[PDB]
C-alpha cells in the first residue's frame, strides 16, 4: 500500500537545483520549515475562531524541534492544520509549479536561494541539508499519511501507522553525512534566534540523552 | 442594510498604534497589501489545480494599482480567492487577535512597525496612509460585499451593488491629506521596485488622464 509518484518536471528541476548548486548558507532550511509550520498553525487557529471543535484533535498550537544524533535526524513537529492526502500529492499543499517558475525568474534577476520562501516552495530547501525527507501529517478531514522522497524524481505516499499525531505535520530530515551540525543544540538555538525569533508560537528545542 | 460592528479590543489597539505612533517609513503599507494580494492569488491558484471551474469567475491572476488624484484614492485590486462575509467580519480573514499580541511582544523586543506583516496583520498598515479604507470582495462561495472603516473602533459591512468584480478583493485607500505622494506614478513605481519586485503575478500600475 505504498504509492509512488513522479514529481512534476518543474519540481524535479527545483530539487536538482537545490541539491546541486553550490550555496553555503544552508541554515535557511530551518527558517523556511518553521515558517511553514507557523502558516499551518495560523490556518488551524483561524478555522477554530468559528468552529472551536476543530481543536478537539489538540488545543495546543506549537512547534517542537527534535534532534536525534543516533538516527542522524532533525524533526520539526507542529500542531497546525495538517495536510490531506490530496494536499501531500499536490506538492505538499504548495503552488510549486508556478512558485518554481517565479523563483527561477528571480534567480536570473539577481535573487539567491535564501529567497526561496518568497515563492511558496521553501519546503524544498530541506534538500540543502537532507538526503531524504519524510513528512507525516494528519488533517482533521483525513487519515494520517507519510510522504517521503530522496529526490531523484519520485516520492511515495502511504497510510501511516506510526504513532498517532492528533493533528499537524512532522518533517523528518535524514541529514547528509556532512550536515550533522544541525543536530547540535547550540547551532539550532543560534539559527532559531537569528531567523525565527519573532514566530508567534512556542518553539521547543528538545534535548538528547 | 449596513451592519456596523465593533472591532475586538486588541485590533482597535493595533489600529490606534498604527495611527498614532510616529513612524516615517509609511511606504511599507503597499508592500504589505501586495503581499496579501499575492497570498490570495496563490490560494485561488491552488484550489484551481484540482478544480479548474474555480477560475470560471476569471482566469487571469493579477494585481492592479490604480491611483485617482481627484478622489485622492489609491486602489489595489487583485483577482485572488476573495473573502466571504464571515471572513470580512473575522478581521479580513486574519488571525488578528493572536497576530496583534505577537506583534506587540515583538515591538517590545526591538522590532519596528515595518515587521507587521510577519504577524499576519499587515492589512492594518493601510492606516499609516489612509483615513478610511474600503474593501470590496467577491469569493466564489458568496455575494459581493463592501467592508469599510475610518478606524475609531467600528467597521461596516454591506452587500455591495458597485461594479461586479468577478472574483477577488479591491482595497480602496482614501488617503490622508498629507500622504498624496502615494498617488504619483514615480513614487508607486519606486516602492514596487524596492519591495515587491519578485512578486509572482503581474502588477499593473494604471495611469491617469
Ligand atoms: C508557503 C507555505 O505553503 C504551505 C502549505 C502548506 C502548509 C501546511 S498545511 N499542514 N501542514 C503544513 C506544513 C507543510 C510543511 C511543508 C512540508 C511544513 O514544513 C510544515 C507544515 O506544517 C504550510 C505552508
Ligand atoms: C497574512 C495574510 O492573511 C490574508 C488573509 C486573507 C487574504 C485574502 S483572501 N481574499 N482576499 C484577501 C485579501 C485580503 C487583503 C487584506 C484586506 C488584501 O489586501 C488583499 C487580499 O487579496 C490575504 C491575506
Ligand atoms: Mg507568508
Amino acid at each position: 500500500e505504498v504509492e509512488t509518484f513522479a514529481f512534476q518536471a518543474e519540481i524535479a528541476q527545483l530539487m536538482s537545483l537545490i541539491i546541486n548548486t553550490f550555496y553555503s548558507n544552508k541554515e535557511i532550511f530551518l527558517r523556511e520549515l518553521i515558517s511553514n509550520s507557523s502558516d499551518a498553525l495560523d490556518k488551524i487557529r483561524y478555522e477554530s475562531l468559528t468552529d472551536p471543535s476543530k481543536l478537539d484533535s489538540g488545543k495546543e498550537l506549537h512547534i517542537n524541534l527534535i534532534p536525534n544524533k543516533q538516527d542522524r535526524t532533525l524533526t520539526i513537529v507542529d500542531t497546525g492544520i495538517g495536510m490531506t492526502k490530496a494536499d501531500l500529492i499536490n506538492n505538499l499543499g504548495t503552488i510549486a509549479k508556478s512558485g518554481t517558475k517565479a523563483f527561477m525568474e528571480a534567480l536570473q534577476a539577481g535573487a539567491d536561494i535564501s529567497m526561496i520562501g518568497q515563492f511558496g516552495v521553501g519546503f524544498y530547501s530541506a534538500y540543502l541539508v537532507a538526503e531524504k525527507v519524510t513528512v507525516i501529517t494528519k488533517h482533521n478531514d483525513d487519515e494520517q499519511y507519510a510522504w517521503e522522497s530522496s529526490a531523484g524524481g519520485s516520492f511515495t505516499v502511504r497510510t501511516d501507522t506510526g504513532e498517532p499525531m492528533g493533528r499537524g505535520t512532522k518533517v523528518i530530515l535524514h541529514l547528509k553525512e556532512d550536515q550533522t551540525e544541525y543536530l547540535e543544540e547550540r547551532r539550532i538555538k543560534e539559527i532559531v534566534k537569528k531567523h525565527s525569533q519573532f514566530i508567534g508560537y512556542p518553539i521547543t528545542l528538545f534535548v538528547e540523552k
